[PDB]
C-alpha cells in the first residue's frame, strides 16, 4: 500500500489550486440527517471507507446521514482529482471528492468536517500566537495557503484533525514549514487518527448535540451509584464494589490512591454453584444489533464461570424473559482481558452478569469486572492482545515478527494479523499486515477472495468510547493485488507448523503507527497492545 | 381425557348433537378472534397451539379482532360448545374446563368453520334415556363408541379409530401459511450421489467418505423464524462432518452472503437420526448441506440424508428417540421406566421426560424438572410456563401428520408445590449428577394399539418432542 | 433562624393536598429567556433569594430569565401558602409560590425545575429497583404522594434535588419512609445543597444546552497545551509546567492522590538576576457583562520581596488587544500553604488576563511562585473569604460550643462584618454552626443604622475546579428590624467589645444546623484539610 | 515655537491676512461640527487636535463629531503652512496643520477661523514690514497679531508684551459640555463642617473655606459635606494642620436603580502629614448615572491635635484626571536663588500601562523656564514594550484660577518616536544614567528650552500662593494611526 500521504501533498500532485489546499469556492448550517449520494465512479474501497466514517460520526456526535429522497440540499461523493470539499451547506447539491489516495478514515472525516462548516485550525486569526510559519521554507506561489480569516469560544488545539502537518507545502523535507511554540507538540500537529476531544466539543457546540446516535450504556464503576446497575435478590450473594486498596482497576491501574474501582465476586469461600447477579438499568435499543464490550479478570478455580445474560421484554411490556448469551471460563492467564458479546435486542432489555463459584475448596481469588460499554454496532471479528509490548519492542530486532491465533469471519473465511514491532521499510514504526489462513471451510468458500474489506484498528483504551482516538487502516481485497495474493491459501500459501495451515503472502501498511505515538494516548495501557480486525463482504455497495 | 359428549352431559347441557348451540354462512380469512379474561391461561396457550396446526395444514388464519362485522370470542362459562357457521354477527365458542386438550379445541373450531358431526350402527337400546335425538341423521368430528352410553360394558356405536383425538385426518383436511419446503428425494470437490434402497428413511442422498483426500467437500420467508428438520445417518470416521449453511440476500436481490448455522459430527450410533436446526431468516435465502471427509482411510461408509422439512415455527426444545421400542415394550414390566437426557429451555430451566411403557393398554409419559447450572439465576417455583409433550407421527409430509399431543401450565395448585427448585424438593440421581422433581403427567398418553396404528414406530423408533415456554404474555 | 424545613413539611403544615406534595395540576417546554414577574406581595428576602437562584441557572445551564414586557407565557412568583409550582410551559400563565419558609436557594431551584418540566425522582416507573417505600410509616391518607406518574436514557439519581428526604410524609420522626437499596446513599437522598451532576445533564439534554451564560474561562493545567494559554516573548524567562511527582511539590487539582498525574505552573525564584520576570497569558476572551471575577489558587515559598501581579490587556478601540492595565499585586509571606485569590475585572470589550511572576532577591530564596485551578466568571467576586486551616484537627480538638471568628471584612458601602464558626454545634449534634455579626469600623459615622434591607449570603466553597460541578452549600437572610434579643444597630451601642479586633461585635445570628459533619467529609469541601467560607453583604433596597 | 505668520512665510505662501484662504448668503455653523482626520496627518498632530477639541468642550458650547455625510464637514490635513477658510462654506472645507503647527494654541487659532473670526488687526510700524506684505495690516486675543509678525528686522517690532500670546483662549475670545460642578465657597453624622470667613490670622482661603475642627470632642467623630460621560475628575484644594491620624475621605452616593440615590462607594482617602500648606487633589469618579460626591472629615487624635481639615476651590469635569502632579513650593525664592543649569526633579509618576516617568525643571533655562520629560526605571519594566513609542506627552503649567472658563494654562505636546536620538525612549536600565535618590535609572531629558517666559508667569495666576503647579500626562495614542 505505501505510506499514507497528507492531503496537501495529494492536491499539489493533482495540480489543483483550491483555497487553503482542500477548500473550494464557487444561514449555512445543515439540518440533520444530511442527504448523501455515493456516485458510480467512486471505487469500492472508497464507498466502504465513507460508510465506516459515518459510523464514527454517529458514535461521537449527533451528526447523521441518509440516502437521497428528492431533498433540497445534499452531498454527492465522487472520485475526481484530489481530496476536496465546499465549506458549509450552500442550499443546492454540493460535492465531496475522494480519489487516488484519499480513501482513509481520517481524510474522509476531514472532508466531511469542511462540509459541516469547519475551516482549518491554523487558519484562525491567532495562529501567530501558537505556531511558527517558516515562510522561507514554503514552495513558491503556495504561500497563499497559509493566510488567515469563527468564535465558538473554544481554545486552539494542536491535536485537531483540521490542522496541517509539519511538512505541508514544504520545499525541502529536512525543515518543517510549521512548528509549535510549545516544543512537546511538534510531533502532535497534523495527526490522522480521529477527531480530537476539542474537535468533538466544537462540533457539539455548533450543532446543539447533547447525546450520540449509537451509544446506549457506559460504566467505569468509579461512582458509588454503580451507574444505576442493580443487584439480584433470587441469587445467593452480591458483587462487592472494591476500591483498589493487591489488585488494580482497569480504569486507572492503581496509579491513583483511593481512586480506581471495580466489582468483585470472591470465589475463595462458600458452597459450590452459589451465584451473584449484577443487572443494567432498562435500555431502549435503536438498531437490531449491539456489541457489549467489557474488561474482566479471573484468578479463582478454572471451574468458576462468568455468564452474560439478557432479560428482554415479554411483548406485553414487562422485562421478564431471560436468554443466555455467552459464557467465559477460568484459566491460567491472571491478567485483565477484553471481551466482546453480540446482543440482538429489538425491544427494551437489560444486560446481566452472573458470577458462579466452581470449586471454592480450591480457589484463592475470584471474578473481577471493569470498564463496560454497549454500542449499537457490530462487534470486532478478531481481537488480538499482545502482552508486554514495551518488552516485545526492546527484545525484537528489525524484521522480527509475531502472528495472531487463527480467526474466522461470518462466512467462515480464516485470517490473521502479522505484527512486526520494528518495521523493516520504516525505521521507528510498527508494521501490521493481513494474511488469509486455510481452514475446514475452504471447499464451500469462493476464491480468489474479492470485494471483502479489511479494517485493522489499534484500540485507544480510553474508558469513554467518545474520546477514543483509535488508529485505523482499511483496504478492499482485489485481483489487482499480485506477486493473485488472495487465491486459496492451499495452492500458494507458505505452510506453518503452529496452525498446520497455509498462510497467504501478507500485504499490509508498512507504517501503521510510529513508536512515539504508541507510547501516548492510552494505546499501550497495562503495556497491552490491543488490535481489532474485521473482514467483511462489501459487494452489495457495487 | 374425557369425551365432549361426557363433558357436556356432566355440565347438565342439552345442545343440538351434544355440542352445537342453535340460536352464505362461510368465513372470510383471517378470522377475527378475542380471548376472554374468564378463559384460562392454559386454555389460551392451547388455543394458540391449535391455531398454529390450522395455519400449517390449511388456509384458515386467525387475527386479533381490532374491528369487523363478525368474529369469534372464546369463553369458559359452561362446558364446550360452538355455534355452527359464521352467524354474520360476532359469534361465541365455549372451552370447558377439562376440555383444554388441543383436539377438543380443534373440534369446536371445525364447527365454527361450518362442519356437522360425521355420524349425523347405532344401538338405541344402550343410549341414555332422553338423548336419542343426538343420534338423528339429516374423523375428528365423529362420536366415540361410548358417547351418551348407559352401560360401559356395551358401546352405543360400532371400531378403535372412531372418536380419535389426535389431530385432523387427511379427509378432515380435504373437507376443510407455515410450510416453506419439503422433500423426500423420491465450487465444491465432488457431488452427493442420489441412491436407491443403505435403506431410505421414507431414495436418499449419499456423500461417500471411503476415498480421496481429507477436507474434500460436497454441497447439496413470511415470518422471522423457521425450523429445518431432516433425517440423517453417518457410518464413516467419527472425524467426518455434516455442516448446515444458510446463503442469504445481501439486500441487492443477490443470495450470496453465507453464514454457518450448525455442525453434526460423526459418532458411534450408526442408525438413522432426527435433527432440528433453527434458521432466523427475514429475507430470501437457501439452506445448504456441506458433507466433508474427516479421515478417508479410517472411514468405511458415508453421510446420508432423507425426509427434509422447513416450517415457519419454533423448533422443539428437546427431542428424544427411544430405540427398538417394540423390544422395550416387551422387556418392561408395569412401572419399569426410562428417563430422557437433561434438556434446557431458552430461560435455562433444566427438564426431562420419564417413560413407563406399560402404564392398562397405555403408555405413560410424565414431565419433571432437573437441577442445572442456572438454578441461581432462575425463578422458583416455576409458574405460567406451558409444557407441551408430543409423540411425532414420522410421516414425512408435515400436512399428513397426526402427532399425539398433550399440554399443561405450571401452577402453584400442583401439589403432592411440585415445581420449586429441584435441589430442595426433589431427589438426587447419580446418572445425571442432578436432582429430579416428582414427575407429573398422563397415565393414558397414547394406547399401545395407537402406536402401531399410524407408523409412529417407523424403524421401531419412538420420537418424543418436548417444549417448555413462558406464556405469561397471554395473561 | 432554626433548622431548614423540607418542602413536604411546609405544604403539610399549610394544610395543602397538592399532587406529589408540591405540584399543581390545573410543546410544553419553554423558549429561553423565560419571562418573569416578582409580585408586590413577595417579601424582600424572597426577591433577593430568587435573583440569587437565577445566577446559579446562568452559571450551570443555558437557562436564562428576562422581564415580562407583554409576552404570552410567563412565570409569576407570589407569596401564597406553601412551596409549589405548575409543571412545564402552560403558555397562558404559571404561578410559583415562595411562601413563608420557602426562601432558601435549593427550594427555589426545585420549584423552578418543576416549571422547566421536571417531576420527582421517586415517582419514576423503575423506582422500586432503587429505593424502598415503607408504606406502614407514611401518614394516613398521604400514600398517593409515593405513587408513580419522560425517558432520556439517564440512570436513577440518588443525589437529585428532585428526590424526597428520608422522612417525607412520615408518621414517626425516628423511622424513615424512604431508604436506599445501596446503603451508603441513605444520608444522600433529599440533599438541599445544589443541582447534582445528573440533574444538570438531564436539564441540558432536555433543552439542547452546550454552553453556559456566565462562564468565560477555566484551567486546571492538566493538559500540556495549558488550556490555550501562551508564554510572553518580551519578558526575561518562562513559567514551567510541573508534574507533582518531585518531593516537596503538590498540585492543587489532585493533591498527589494520583501519581504521575496532577500538574501546576511554576516560576522559580531560587536563581538568576533581580527584577527578571515571566508572563503567562490567556486566549482572547469576549465578555457579555460589565463585571467579572478571576478566581485562582496560588502559593509563594520564595522571598517576601517576590511579587505576583495580575494584569489585563484590553482592546485599544481599533480591535487590537494591546493596552495594558495593572489590576492587583500579591506579595510573598510566611504562609507556605495553598491560598485562594479573587480579582475583580471590569472589562466591557475583548481582553486577556496575564500573570506576571517577578524574582526579588534570588540570592536568598529556595522556593518559587506556584499556580493552579484558574476560573473566570461573569459574576461579582465574594466580599470576604475565610480559610480555616487544619479543619479536621480543629473539629476534633474543640468541644461543643467552642468557637472561632473570622477577620473583619468590609462591604462596598463600608460596613464592617465577620463570621463566627462553632465546629461542634450546641443545638444540633453532628452539625457545624455559622453565624454573622457586624463589627465597628472607620466608617460608622457615614453609615445608616439600624442596617436594614441588606442581604447576607454565606457559602461553603465545594473546591471542585470546574464550576459546573460544584455543590456549594449556600444560606441567605435579609437584615430586618424584627431581629431582636434591634440586633443590627451600631455595634458600639448594642455589641460587646473584643480584644482581638479592638472593636465591638453585634450579637451573632445564623443557622445552628448550617451543614452536617458527614456532608463536609464526603465531597471536596475539606480539600487539603482547608475549609473555605465565602460571605457577601449587599444593599437590596432597590427590589422593594 | 514659531508664529503662524513666520510658518506661512517660511512656506512661501501669500494667503489673505497671512492665514485665511478665500475660495471666490449668510453662513454660520450648526453644531456638532462634523470632522475628518486625514491619513496624511501625522500622529502628534492627530493627538493635538483631540486635546484642542477637549478645550472647546470645556470652555464653550462648540462641539465636534465624526463625518455623517451632511453638507458641511471640516477635514484636517497636512499641507504646507497653518491656514483655514473662515466660517461654514456650506460644503466640506479644509484646515492645514503643517510641520510645527501641532502646538495647541495654533490648532485653536485655525479652528477659531473655521468657526468664523478675523484678526483684531486694525489701523503699525510700516518701515519695519517685509516688502510687499503691507496689505496684511489693512482693516490677550489669541487672534491678535504677534509684535514681530511680518517683520523685516528682528531688532524692532512691527506692532505690548501680551499681544499674540499662544497659551489659550482669552475670556473675550470665549465671549465672541464637560463642566458639571464648580464652587469657590465665596457665596447620621456627629457634627458639621463650619463655613469660615478667613477672619483668623494664619487661617486664609485658597481663593471663604469649609473647616472641620479636630482640637475638641471624641475620637472617630465625623462631619459630612455632600453625567454625560463614563468618567469625571473631582479637583479640589485641601489642607490638614491637625493630627497625622486625621482623615479626609471622598465618597460617592449613586442611584440604586430605582431612581433614588442611596448607595455609597468609598473613593479615596487623604491622610494628615507635616506639610501644612494648601495641596491640590485629583480624584477620579466613574459615574454613569446620577450621583452626589461627599467629603467625610474624621478626628483621629483630639488629645494631640491643635488644628483641622480645610477645603476650597472644588471643580468637577467630565474628563480624565492628570496622570501626575508636581507642586514646586516657593518658586519666586527658587528663581532668585538658582543659577543657569541648576535643576529640580519631579517625584516618579506612573501611567495606566505602568511606565515610570518624571519631569526635570531648570528655573533659569535666557529669561525662560525649561521643562523636560524623562522615563524612569520601575517595578514593571520587564513586562513593558520598548522603546516606548506612540505615547503622547502633555506638560501643562496650571493657571490656578478656580473657574475653568477663565484658566489660560500653558500646555506643550509631543509624541514619543524612534526618530528621537542623542533611541532616547529605550528601557532606562540600558540607555539611561543611574540616580541614588529614586534608586532608579533616568533616560535623557527631552523638552522645550523656552517652555514659558518669566514675564508670562507673573501676569497670570500660575504663581498663586508662590506655588508653581505642573500637570503631566503620558497616554497611548496608537489607535489614531
Ligand atoms: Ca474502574
Ligand atoms: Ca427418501
Ligand atoms: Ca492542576
Ligand atoms: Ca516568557
Ligand atoms: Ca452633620
Ligand atoms: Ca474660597
Amino acid at each position: 500500500f505505501g505510506e499514507q500521504k497528507d492531503i496537501s501533498e495529494i492536491n499539489l500532485a493533482a495540480g489543483l489550486d483550491l483555497f487553503q489546499g482542500d477548500i473550494l469556492l464557487q444561514n449555512t448550517r445543515w439540518t440533520f440527517p444530511i442527504p448523501y449520494i455515493l456516485a458510480d465512479n467512486l471505487g469500492l474501497n472508497a464507498k466502504g471507507a465513507i460508510l465506516y466514517a459515518f459510523e464514527m460520526f454517529r458514535l461521537k456526535s449527533c451528526v447523521d446521514f441518509k440516502p437521497y429522497e428528492g431533498e433540497s440540499s445534499y452531498i454527492i461523493f465522487q472520485q475526481f482529482d484530489g481530496c476536496w470539499s465546499e465549506v458549509g451547506d450552500q442550499h443546492v447539491g454540493q460535492n465531496i471528492s475522494i480519489g487516488q489516495g484519499c480513501a482513509y478514515k481520517a481524510i474522509i472525516e476531514h472532508e466531511i468536517l469542511h462540509a459541516l462548516g469547519f475551516y482549518h485550525e491554523q487558519s484562525r486569526t491567532d495562529r501567530d500566537d501558537y505556531v511558527n510559519i517558516w515562510w522561507d521554507q514554503i514552495l513558491s506561489g503556495y504561500q497563499h495557503n497559509f493566510d488567515t480569516y469563527t468564535d465558538l469560544n473554544t481554545p486552539y488545539d494542536y491535536e485537531s484533525l483540521m490542522h496541517y502537518q509539519p511538512f505541508s507545502f514544504n520545499k525541502n523535507a529536512s525543515v518543517p514549514t510549521i512548528t509549535a511554540k510549545i516544543p512537546e507538540f511538534n510531533s502532535i500537529i497534523g495527526q490522522r487518527l480521529d477527531f480530537s476531544a476539542i474537535d468533538l466539543e466544537r462540533l457539539n457546540r455548533m450543532y446543539n448535540c447533547t447525546t450520540t446516535h449509537t451509544l446506549l450504556d457506559h460504566c467505569t464503576f468509579e461512582k458509588a451509584n454503580i451507574c444505576g446497575m442493580i443487584q439480584g435478590t433470587r441469587d445467593d450473594t452480591d458483587w462487592a464494589h472494591q476500591d483498589s486498596a493487591g489488585e488494580v482497576d482497569h480504569t486507572l491501574l492503581g496509579q491513583c490512591t483511593g481512586a480506581g474501582y471495580f466489582m468483585q465476586f470472591s470465589t475463595s469461600s462458600g458452597s459450590a454453584e452459589e451465584a451473584a447477579l449484577l443487572e443494567s438499568r432498562i435500555l431502549y435499543p435503536k438498531r437490531k444489533q449491539q456489541c457489549l464490550q467489557f474488561f474482566y479478570k479471573m484468578t479463582g478455580s478454572p471451574s468458576d464461570r462468568l455468564v452474560v445474560w439478557v432479560r428482554r421484554d415479554d411483548s406485553t411490556g414487562n422485562v421478564r424473559k431471560l436468554v443466555k448469551v455467552q459464557t467465559f471460563q477460568g484459566d491460567d492467564d491472571h491478567n485483565w482481558k477484553i471481551a466482546h458479546v453480540v446482543l440482538k435486542e429489538e425491544q427494551k432489555f437489560r444486560y446481566l452478569f452472573q458470577g458462579t463459584k466452581g470449586d471454592p475448596q480450591n480457589s484463592t481469588g475470584g471474578i473481577y469486572l471493569d470498564d463496560i460499554t454497549l454500542t449499537e454496532t457490530p462487534c470486532p471479528t478478531g481481537v488480538w492482545t499482545v502482552r508486554n509490548f514495551s518488552q516485545v519492542l526492546e527484545n525484537t530486532s528489525k524484521g522480527d515478527k509475531l502472528q495472531s491465533p487463527r480467526f474466522y469471519n461470518s462466512e467462515g473465511y480464516g485470517f490473521g494479523v502479522t505484527l512486526y514491532p520494528n518495521s523493516r521499510e520504516s525505521s521507528g514504526y510498527l508494521r501490521l499486515a493481513f494474511h488469509v489462513c486455510s481452514g475446514e471451510n475452504d471447499a464451500i468458500l469462493e476464491w480468489p477472495v474479492e470485494n471483502r474489506q479489511v479494517i485493522i484498528t489499534i484500540l485507544d483504551q480510553e474508558p469513554d468510547v467518545r474520546n477514543r482516538m483509535s488508529s485505523s487502516m482499511v483496504f478492499t481485497t482485489s485481483k489487482s493485488h499480485t506477486s493473485v495474493i488472495w487465491d486459496r491459501p492451499s495452492r500458494v500459501g507458505t505452510y506453518h507448523t503452529d496452525c498446520n495451515c497455509f498462510r497467504s503472502i501478507d500485504l499490509g501498511w508498512s507504517g501503521f503507527i510510529s513508536h512515539q505515538m504508541l507510547k501516548r494516548r492510552s494505546f499501550l495501557k497495562n503495556d497491552d497492545l490491543i488490535i481489532f480486525v474485521d473482514f467483511e463482504d462489501i459487494t452489495h455497495l457495487s
